[PDB]
């Protein structure tokens, strides 16, 4: 009962039902595994069809306490509080929690997105204001039995969080496993990039600089500096028979196609190798321009089909976003501290490519490729 209960719109996040409060008042919640507060709209905003009224919850306790989140794009503040929160197509279940109350934010909510909260699903480690604000799902563990896992399938878009447990139905082939390296993010360890199987030839820490994380609540696939520009380069190289102007690769301007005429073949797939759970060992996911170009819907656009360059600089480290998310089932394996990936049954491909999670393989230089 719980395939099929994320929806979104693409490039804008993917968002569950959930109640907050007693009576419940039902709220659209996006699904963040790159933050660790839960905050839901609790005051009147242009783009919030409804939020949050503390007044008509019997349960509601205020914590006296004020919270701000910055992210990388928007930010929010708010007061502190909980309440009873429900998910009507997940557990059936009902945890006491704590929730931020948004009463002014900025370039946070999106016109039209259909979301009005977040939920953020990393560890209490990066939890404003500090650590002993409990994120959702440690209280969601605690309050109840559900097993210390949650499930992803990214695919107007759709998806499934699988609370509890692993969905067979959701992907093909075999999942692979790469550690947590420490529970804050979820963070990881990229060992290896390939443009088109040629490797970016550079040491293994500069892709994890300063870390390397999984974020169902940023688009993009974002590089750090030395890395973005190198995978450009590769990537300009392989597409050479058509030319773009510098701002489609710095995501600055839309690249437009007359509709359905996109030439798919002449862009590369990029392999990122993440560390295995064995020494030396790693698997790899392939990401096809299909999910790399982002499709811009624009019914003024619409002779043509228009795409945004959806890998982008950091300097916060790599973020493994929607993109990179969209077609693989990822598994947050918080019991055994590791995440798993494996092909969506709603895959992308084309009849020449597929997308596709593989391994093992095996490197000779044993350098750790954590950054820290
Ligand atoms: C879905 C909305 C969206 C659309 C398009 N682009 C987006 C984008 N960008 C910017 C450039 C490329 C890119 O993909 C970045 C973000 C973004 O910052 N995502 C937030 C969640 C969010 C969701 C909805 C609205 C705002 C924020 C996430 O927590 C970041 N994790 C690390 C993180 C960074 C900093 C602090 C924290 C902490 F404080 F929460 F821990 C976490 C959302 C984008």
């Amino acid at each position: 009962e719980m395939v099929d209960n994320l929806r979104g719109k693409s490039g804008q996040g993917y968002y569950v039902e959930m109640t907050v409060g007693s009576p419940p008042q039902t709220l659209n919640i996006l699904v963040d595994t790159g933050s660790s507060n839960f905050a839901v709209g609790a005051a009147p905003h242009p783009f919030l069809h409804r939020y949050y009224q503390r007044q008509l919850s019997s349960t509601y306790r205020d914590l006296r306490k004020g919270v701000y989140v910055p992210y990388t794009q928007g930010k929010w503040e708010g007061e502190l509080g909980t309440d009873l929160v429900s998910i009507p197509h997940g557990p059936q279940v009902t945890v006491r929690a704590n929730i931020a109350a948004i009463t002014e934010s900025d370039k946070f909510f999106i016109q039209g997105s259909n979301w009005e909260g977040i939920l953020g699903l990393a560890y209490a480690e990066i939890a404003r204001p500090d650590d002993s604000l409990e994120p959702f799902f440690d209280s969601l563990v605690k309050q109840t039995h559900v097993p210390n896992l949650f499930s992803l399938q990214l695919c107007s878009v759709g998806g499934s969080m699988i609370i509890g447990g692993i969905d067979h139905s959701l992907y093909t082939g075999s999942l692979w496993y790469t550690p947590i390296r420490r529970e804050w993010y979820y963070e990881v360890i990229i060992v290896r990039v390939e443009i088109n199987g040629q490797d970016l030839k550079m040491d293994c820490k500069e892709y994890n600089y300063d870390k390397s994380i999984v974020d169902s609540g940023t688009t993009n696939l974002r590089l750090p500096k030395k890395v973005f520009e190198a995978a450009v380069k590769s990537i300009k190289a392989a597409s050479s028979t058509e030319k773009f102007p510098d701002g489609f690769w710095l995501g600055e301007q839309l690249v437009c196609w007359q509709a359905g005429t996109t030439p798919w073949n002449i862009f590369p797939v990029i392999s990122l190798y993440l560390m295995g759970e064995v020494t030396q060992q790693s698997f790899r996911i392939t990401i096809l321009p299909q999910q790399y170009l982002r499709p811009v819907e624009d019914v003024a656009t619409s002779q043509d089909d228009c795409y945004k360059f959806a890998i982008s600089q950091s300097s916060t480290g790599t973020v493994m976003g929607a993109v990179i998310m969209e077609g693989f089932y990822v598994v947050f394996d918080r019991a055994r501290k590791r995440i798993g990936f494996a092909v969506s049954a709603c895959h992308v491909h084309d009849e020449f490519r597929t997308a596709a999670v593989e391994g093992p393989f095996v490197t000779l230089d044993m350098e750790d490729c954590g950054y820290n």
